[PDB]
């Protein structure tokens, strides 16, 4: 089920974290003529562009006529900033094409060739869709976790499949998380440009090394029975997140193993089984969840056999209520429902004693 969309999906992610992963450091060094601001004061790169070209002018390619909700828009990018976005994307395809090139897959066609820099716009614009509640939409953060990809830390490249509001398919490359910085093991060909993790619903999840993404390891949450052996996962951005009540909960809950990383890698290694609970509570209760920060994670840690839901109610995310999530914050951890209950109560009850 859903074959041809996971090929799809797979390719163009892997494609992407090269480029992610190639780029770090030359938009780190000249951090001053390839970091935009955005309007909530958020960064956007050559990298978080291109990322989203390649993806996008894969889709199309294969779905001509797709929808695609994606983060980024070309609207007021300079002629010059469009041809450096056209550039990496070459030079990645010069890279990419002598090692990792997949048979019978195309990234471009006749329709969509991605040659010019009024492609490259057009392209990118492609995922200004809204979402909704019926149909099939694709959910598209380019670069998530851009202020962990400026910090030369995690970051992940995250598409999902969303249709009638449910997460159907998810898949997230890490390009630069190496598993021996947790506790665990690396595969055969992790270190040239990290993991592809994915999944569909009902079919498992699983992951291979980015530079394979042929060989698929199936995995699963871990089932640990006492809380105080527990380990969390949280971000390093201290405005993402609460993290003085993400405290009050490890507190609480007698856990005392952390670890803090930028975006959707987080989920990654829930579903792995090397963490077992996310914590994202909101400082501020007016902000709405961004789909694309959550949708890939989501169908992933369904299939691990983890557990998915708001910070407050207790009530599974609903990906249908358009670009944002109507909930307030998010957790998900490797279950059962009672720790997965205990766990959100605890913040509930956190967030109404403020
Ligand atoms: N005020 C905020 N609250 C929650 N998430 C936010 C906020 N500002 C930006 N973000 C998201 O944080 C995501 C990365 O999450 P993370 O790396 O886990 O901290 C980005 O993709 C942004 O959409
Ligand atoms: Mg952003
Ligand atoms: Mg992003």
């Amino acid at each position: 089920a859903l074959e041809r969309e996971l090929l799809v999906a797979t390719q163009a992610v892997r494609k992407a974290s090269l480029l992610t992963k190639r780029i770090q450091s030359e938009v780190i060094s000249h951090k001053d003529s390839t970091t935009i601001t955005k309007n909530d004061n958020s960064p956007v790169t050559t990298g978080d562009y291109a990322a989203q070209t390649i993806i996008i002018n894969a889709i199309k390619s294969n779905f001509p006529d797709d929808k695609v909700v994606g983060e980024e828009s070309s609207s007021g990018l300079s002629d010059a900033f469009v041809s450096g976005i056209l550039n990496e994307i070459k030079a990645n395809d010069e890279v990419y094409n002598k090692n990792y090139k997949k048979d019978d897959f195309l990234f471009t066609n006749d329709q969509f060739p991605l040659k010019s820099l009024e492609d490259v716009r057009q392209i990118i614009d492609f995922g200004n869709y809204e979402g909704g509640r019926k149909g099939r939409f694709w959910c598209l953060d380019p670069i998530d976790g851009t202020k962990g990809f400026l910090r030369g830390e995690q970051f992940a490249v995250c598409l999902a499949l969303i249709v009638d509001g449910v997460v159907q398919l998810g898949c997230i490359g890490c390009p630069n998380l190496v598993l021996s910085s947790y506790g665990a093991q690396d595969l055969k060909g992790h270190e040239s440009f990290g993991y592809i993790f994915r999944a569909v619903r009902g079919l498992g999840a699983f992951y291979s090394p980015s530079s394979d993404a042929e060989s698929w390891t199936k995995i699963h949450v871990r089932h640990l029975k006492d809380t105080k052996d527990m380990i969390t996962l949280e971000g390093v951005e201290k405005g993402h997140s609460s993290h003085d009540e993400q405290t009050a909960i490890k507190n609480k809950l007698n856990i005392s193993k952390s670890l803090h990383l930028d975006s959707q890698a987080k989920y990654c290694l829930l579903a792995l089984g090397l963490a077992d609970v996310y914590l994202r509570l909101p400082i501020k209760l007016s902000y709405q969840e961004k789909i694309w920060d959550h949708a890939a994670g989501n169908v992933i840690v369904h299939e691990a056999g983890g557990i998915h839901t708001d910070a407050m109610e207790d009530v599974p995310l609903d990906f249908g209520n358009g670009r944002t999530l109507a909930t307030k914050g998010v957790i998900a951890s490797s279950g059962p429902r009672e720790l997965h209950d205990l766990v959100v109560s605890t913040s509930c009850d956190v967030i109404q004693s403020r």
